[PDB]
């Protein structure tokens, strides 16, 4: 098995000593191929890049989700919520069983009005810009997703479009997330009561609810079919914090990368815009109209192919096994799935992997199993997938309906890395088509 440069007792660690470790890992994957070993003090893992090896890794009888160091740091505030819990923890299966149906495609009909509420606020903000102004894309997309998850999650309004200093909860959460990633002594005091700012607000809202079909309502009314137990108030709080953590920046990034790819590819933009104009015939889009935005959905999947915004997930071997008939693994050995490399597997996608061509997704069932995994794998895959895609499709569709866009700076893609991926600095100008935008 190949391995990049080691640095004594530092091992490969110094190689991640950069702002952009995943893109660095992609270059290593370019050099070393489909699998390479990567070591740090106390650690070892194997990065997989090919559909061939990744399909085996996705076999749930053989491998299960691993809590990476990043997830263990996030667990200090996300607790035993779905995202940061072991599959074998009682609370994982319990919250999973309870929440699954509330995250189905069917369930999206119930969140649609609230999603529309925030989407309309975004579009009006842009309708109301003067000629001398431009849009900060990922910044506005993050306002949108945070507010949407807050509203659909626990019927709470962060009112991010009424501020440029975020609601104190957002500031604390963002601070906490950033601290947890930087760990990979005043920081410690700040971390502790950012945690406290988060728990305080969420606990309060839960307590107030005690004395509407959103999520929180589902969680207060849910019983796990296996045990017959409901979730306790502490876990509910962790789940709420979890939806925000896992959902806000992944989804914001997707919207940002899609708009980036659209303005860099005017022919696709025009085709996407034509669909939006034909489909979204009402001042407020309906749930069914969003489902008819087929090409918009393809644009989104092709953005996730090139830059999956949660670009790596970790697995461990349940038992001794041999990977791909050539790499023996022991129980507990770790693997990392490098999603952006998987999505550039020429043997699956053809040689033009770097090109933005949404038409690749014209026939989704033509895509081999485990070739496309922006939402992770199996029972530990993203529970928010339908929610994320419905939000992004609704919002992108509305953007395309209501504005023409100008890449006025000729933006140079600069991909910032945290827990997630984002096109940092991406800005555009939006000229309104002056089309009625209505009462929800
Ligand atoms: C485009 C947007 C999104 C992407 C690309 C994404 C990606 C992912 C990935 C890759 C995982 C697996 C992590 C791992 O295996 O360690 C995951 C898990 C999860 N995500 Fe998403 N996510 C997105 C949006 C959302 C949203 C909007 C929500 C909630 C509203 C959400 C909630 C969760 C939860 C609760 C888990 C843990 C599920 C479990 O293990 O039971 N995500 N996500």
């Amino acid at each position: 098995m190949p391995q990049p440069k080691t640095f004594g007792e530092l091992k490969n660690l110094p190689l991640l000593n950069t702002d952009k470790p995943v893109q660095a890992l992609m270059k290593i994957a370019d050099e070393l191929g489909e699998i390479f070993k990567f070591e740090a003090p106390g650690e070892v893992t194997r990065y997989l890049s090919s559909q061939r090896l990744i399909k085996e890794a996705c076999d749930e009888s053989r491998f299960d989700k691993n809590l990476s160091q990043a997830l263990k740091f996030v667990r200090d505030f996300a607790g035993d919520g779905l995202f940061t819990s072991w599959t074998h923890e009682k609370n994982w299966k319990k919250a999973h069983n309870i929440l699954l149906p509330s995250f189905s495609q069917q369930a999206m009909k119930g969140y649609h009005a609230m999603m529309v509420d925030i989407a309309v606020q975004l579009v009006q903000k842009w309708e109301r810009l003067n000629a001398d102004e431009h849009i900060e894309v990922p910044e506005d997309m993050t306002r949108l997703t945070l507010d949407t998850i807050g509203l659909c999650g626990f019927n709470y309004r962060f009112n991010s479009f009424y501020r440029d200093q975020p609601h104190p909860f957002i500031t604390s959460m963002v601070r906490a997330l950033d601290e947890a990633m930087n760990k990979l002594d005043e920081n410690k005091r700040q971390f502790q009561e950012d945690i406290k700012v988060m728990n305080d607000l969420v606990d309060k809202i839960i307590a107030d609810r005690k004395a509407s079909d959103d999520l929180l309502t589902h969680m207060l009314n849910g019983k796990d079919p296996e045990t017959g137990e409901p979730l306790d108030d502490e876990n509910i709080r962790y789940q709420i914090i979890t939806f925000l953590i896992a959902g806000h920046e992944t989804t914001s990034g997707l919207l940002s990368f899609a708009l980036y790819f659209l303005v860099k590819n005017p022919h696709v933009l025009q085709k996407a815009a034509e669909e939006a104009a034909r489909v979204l015939v009402d001042p407020v889009p309906s749930y069914k109209q969003v489902k008819q935005l087929k090409y918009v959905g393809m644009v989104l999947n092709e953005a996730l192919r090139l830059w999956p915004t949660a670009p790596a997930f970790s697995l461990y071997a349940k038992e001794d096994t041999v990977l791909g008939g050539e790499y023996p693994l022991e129980k507990g050995d770790e693997l990392m799935v490098l999603i952006p490399q998987l999505h550039r597997d020429k043997t699956i996608w053809g040689d033009d992997v770097e090109e933005f061509r949404p038409e690749r997704f014209e026939n989704p069932s033509a895509i081999p199993q485990h070739a496309f995994k922006p939402f992770g794998n199996g029972q530990r895959a993203c529970i928010g997938q339908q929610f994320a895609l419905h939000e992004a499709t609704l919002v992108l569709g509305m953007m395309l309906k209501h504005f023409d866009f100008e890449d006025h700076t000729n933006y140079e893609l600069d991909i910032k890395e945290t827990l997630t991926l984002k096109p940092e600095g991406f800005v555009v100008k939006a000229k309104s088509k002056k089309i009625p935008l209505g009462g929800i």
